[PDB]
C-alpha cells in the first residue's frame, strides 16, 4: 500500500533526528524525565523543559492508539517540519520516543484567537485581524506554493497568538496534498466554515475544491473576530447554517461600525460566493488592506498581554 510506504517512510525519517530538542540555539539529549507535566490542553500536554526551563507543548503519539488519529498527528508533523522557515507557521523543536510512544515538542503560545474571542467578548481591533491576516494568508500560501497543501481547517482555534506578538498558523492534521492544484476529500473539516462549493458542488461530476475554499473560511474567521460573533450564531443546527451558506447571501462586515473601507473590500473578496470569482493567495496578497498592514507597525504584544491581564480564562 502506498499509503503504508509514505507512512513509514516518513516515520523513518523523523526517527533518525529522535532523542533531542533544538531550542535557543542549543541541541539537547531530551527523555520524558527532563520534562514537568503541568496539565492538559483541551492529548497535547503543557510541559517544562528542566534544562532550559522552557515551557512547551507536547504531543502523545501512542502505539497503541487510533490508527486514523496517529495518521493525522504524523501528517501534521510533517508539514510542520516541512515549514521550519516559515514564520507564521508553529515550529517543532524534536523528537523523542518510549517502547509504546512517540513525544513530539511543538512551540508553546499563548492562545488561540478564538478564546482571545471569548475573553474580548466583543470585537478584536481591525489593527491586530490585519497583522493576523497577512501572517495567515502567508503561512497559507506558502503551504500552498511550496508544498502542494491545503489547511482545510482555517478558522479562528487554529490561529495562535504569544505574548512576543507572533502569530501563526497551526494543526495540519487535515491538510491535503493537492492534485493539480485539486483536493478530493469531502469529509476534512469543519462544517460551519465551509465554502459553497465545498458544501454544493456546482459540477457534481468534478466536485473537487481548492485553496479558494479556505479563502472563504478565513472571510468567515474575520467577520466571526471583528465582530465578536459566528455569523451564523443564532442558526439552531449545522444543517440550518450550510442552508443559509448556500442560499443567501454572504456575510459582510456591518457598515455602521465604520470598518475601514480596505477591510471591508478585503473581506468582502474573500466571500465571493461563486468559487471562480474568488481570489486565490496570490491575489489576496496584492489586496491594499495586506499591504497596508505588511509595513505597518502594531503592538500587538501589548494588546495580547494586557487582554490576557484583564480577562478571566473562557
Ligand atoms: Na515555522
Amino acid at each position: 500500500s502506498m499509503e503504508s510506504i509514505e507512512i513509514d517512510q516518513k516515520l523513518q525519517e523523523i526517527m533518525k533526528q529522535t532523542g533531542y530538542l533544538t531550542i535557543g540555539g542549543q541541541r539537547y539529549q531530551a527523555e520524558i524525565n527532563d520534562l514537568e507535566n503541568l496539565g492538559e490542553m483541551g492529548q497535547v500536554w503543557k510541559m517544562r523543559f528542566r534544562k532550559t526551563g522552557h515551557v512547551i507543548a507536547v504531543k502523545q503519539m501512542r502505539r497503541s492508539g487510533n490508527k486514523e488519529e496517529n495518521k493525522r498527528i504524523l501528517m501534521d508533523l510533517d508539514v510542520v517540519l516541512k515549514s521550519h522557515d516559515c514564520p507564521y507557521i508553529v515550529q517543532c523543536f524534536g523528537t523523542f520516543i518510549t517502547n509504546t510512544d512517540v513525544f513530539i515538542a511543538m512551540e508553546l503560545m499563548g492562545t488561540c484567537a478564538e478564546k482571545l474571542k471569548k475573553r474580548m467578548q466583543g470585537p478584536i481591533p481591525e489593527r491586530i485581524l490585519g497583522k493576523m491576516t497577512v501572517a495567515i494568508v502567508k503561512a497559507l500560501y506558502y503551504l500552498k506554493e511550496k508544498h502542494g497543501v491545503i489547511h482545510r481547517d482555517v478558522k479562528p482555534s487554529n490561529i495562535l497568538l504569544d505574548e512576543r506578538g507572533q502569530i501563526k498558523l497551526c494543526d495540519f492534521g487535515i491538510s491535503g496534498r493537492l492534485v493539480d492544484d485539486k483536493a478530493k476529500d469531502r469529509s476534512a473539516g469543519c462544517a460551519a466554515y465551509m465554502a459553497p462549493e465545498r458544501i454544493d458542488p456546482p459540477d457534481p461530476t468534478k466536485p473537487d475544491y481548492d485553496i479558494r475554499a479556505d479563502v472563504w473560511s478565513l472571510g468567515i474567521s474575520l467577520v466571526e473576530l471583528a465582530t465578536g460573533q459566528f455569523p451564523y450564531k443564532n442558526c439552531k443546527t449545522d444543517f440550518e447554517v450550510l442552508t443559509k451558506v448556500l442560499q443567501e447571501e454572504p456575510p459582510l462586515l456591518p457598515g455602521h461600525m465604520g470598518f475601514s473601507g480596505d477591510f471591508q473590500s478585503f473581506v468582502k473578496d474573500c466571500l465571493t460566493k461563486d468559487h471562480r470569482k474568488r481570489p486565490k493567495y496570490n491575489k489576496l496578497l496584492e489586496h491594499s488592506f495586506i499591504k497596508r498592514y505588511e509595513t505597518l507597525e502594531v503592538d500587538v504584544a501589548s494588546w495580547f498581554k494586557d487582554v490576557m491581564a484583564k480577562t478571566e480564562s473562557p
